[PDB]
């Protein structure tokens, strides 16, 4: 169902690498993300959600309301200007990113006491599983 709150320790990372080398990410700093565990914390509230996404190396905090459409400024990943908007479908939180990219985006979505996020820009497409701590 659509309950995200917790702390989630990352299980397994699929395709970290094309999906940041689509972003343009620079050669460096994806060969040293590709390597990192990763950790969520999501605070859920109602509507109103405010994640941190976090790794030795680098942190990404993004807040949103559910249906509300956003400007999100990517500083810790490729550092664009983006309209997202996030919105439920069925229980898969979905996200839309407008912008530079075609097809950029994620979807994120609970199942038992795991958490599952797939992030795609252009061709690619990332997948991620992390276990509730
Ligand atoms: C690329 C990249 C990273 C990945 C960040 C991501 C993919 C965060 C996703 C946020 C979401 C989907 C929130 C939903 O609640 C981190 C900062 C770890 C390391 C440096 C570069």
């Amino acid at each position: 169902t659509r309950d995200q709150n917790g702390t989630w320790e990352m299980e397994s990372n699929e395709n970290f690498e094309g999906y940041m080398k689509a972003l343009d990410i620079d050669f460096a700093t994806r060969k040293i993300a590709v390597r990192l565990t990763q950790t969520k914390v999501i605070d859920q509230d109602g509507d109103n959600f405010k994640t941190k996404t976090t790794s030795t190396f680098r942190n990404y905090d993004v807040d949103f309301t559910v249906g509300v459409e956003f400007d999100e400024y990517t500083k810790s990943l490729d550092n664009r200007h983006v309209k997202a908007l996030v919105t439920w479908e069925g229980d898969v939180l979905v996200c839309v990113q407008k912008g530079e990219k075609e097809n950029r985006g994620w979807k994120q979505w609970i199942e038992g006491d795991k958490l599952y996020l797939e992030l795609t820009c252009g061709d690619q497409v990332c997948r991620q599983v992390f276990k509730k701590k």
